[PDB]
């Protein structure tokens, strides 16, 4: 036995907690002593026959992070007879952000969603920090720890920019969120920092709505360009944010919030503030 890693035998399994892209996350207690004295954690497995090696990558990335607001590396367990291993985390119990919001639209309020934008705001300057584009920021992908505390948590399609580069030229784009992604990332695969920025710019419109499902990117975009367009989607989405359209105010989102969503928004990557400037922005709004 190596006491490094988890022991498969004594992952106990509860409950599924989600699924993601090259894995779904288990709630399972680690108990190796048997007494129920061991502490629950979230697990990510690869799901029944997507790879190994995808899973491999997102357990590199997660344990060359250690952040506040990223969701905490605890180890890996491997698999006998075989190449599976599976990605070890703490459990953040409230889930993610597109759950969580929706039950607790009385409890959380405008200040409190300012918190969390900070939070994720954090979380992803220091991501960039270490040179990762994160490519799949949606409130989906924010978990939530408590009331007063959010983690960026899956890193399943994030990439790493080669030092002195601007980005990640993405080969394999099979599942993006496209309505999360800006227009070099639509037009060209190209992934910036200034991509994230996009991409929260859309997670903080989330936030404001509670991800009201009916108000999703998704929902709202394809009430922008029509829904039934197929491969077509792209295309009139590029063509849309070309025209310089871009989701509207949240209602009851101030007008100082809205635009620092707008600056993340930016046609040209070049031209959005920074994760830096957004932590001073919202903190500014915060008394
Ligand atoms: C689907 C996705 C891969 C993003 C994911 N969902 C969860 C999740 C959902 C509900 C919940 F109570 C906890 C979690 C959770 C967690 O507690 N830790 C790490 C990841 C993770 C997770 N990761």
């Amino acid at each position: 036995v190596d006491p490094t890693h988890f022991e498969k035998r004594f992952l106990k399994r509860i409950r599924d907690l989600g699924e993601g892209h090259f894995g779904k996350v288990e709630l399972c207690r680690y108990d190796p002593e048997g007494d129920n004295t061991g502490e629950q954690v979230a697990v990510k497995s690869l799901k029944p026959e997507n790879h190994i090696a995808d899973l491999k990558k997102e357990i590199e990335i997660l344990r060359n992070l250690y952040h506040e607001n990223i969701v905490k590396y605890k180890g890996i367990c491997t698999e006998d007879g075989g190449n599976g291993i599976k990605l070890i985390m703490e459990f953040l119990p409230s889930g993610s952000l597109k759950e969580y919001l929706p039950k607790n639209k009385n409890k959380i309020n405008l200040k409190q969603q300012l918190k969390y934008a900070v939070q994720i705001c954090k979380g992803m300057d220091y991501l960039g920090s270490r040179q990762y584009v994160h490519r799949d920021l949606a409130a989906r992908n924010v978990l939530v720890e408590s009331e007063h505390q959010v983690k960026i948590g899956d890193f399943g399609l994030t990439k790493a920019i080669e030092t002195d580069k601007e980005y990640y030229t993405v080969k394999d784009d099979r599942d993006s969120p496209v309505f999360w992604y800006a227009p070099e990332c639509l037009m060209q695969s190209k992934f910036y920092i200034a991509s994230d920025v996009w991409s929260f710019g859309v997670t903080l419109h989330e936030l404001l709505t509670y991800c009201d499902s009916d108000s999703s990117p998704m929902a709202l975009f394809l009430k922008m360009i029509g829904p039934t367009h197929g491969q077509m989607t792209v295309t009139r989405l590029v063509n849309t944010l070309k025209e310089g359209k871009r989701l509207p105010c949240p209602p009851n989102c101030p007008d100082e919030v809205y635009q620092l969503m707008r600056k993340c928004w930016e046609f040209q990557p070049s031209n959005r503030t920074s994760f830096q400037n957004l932590i001073e922005g919202f903190e500014a709004l915060l008394k």
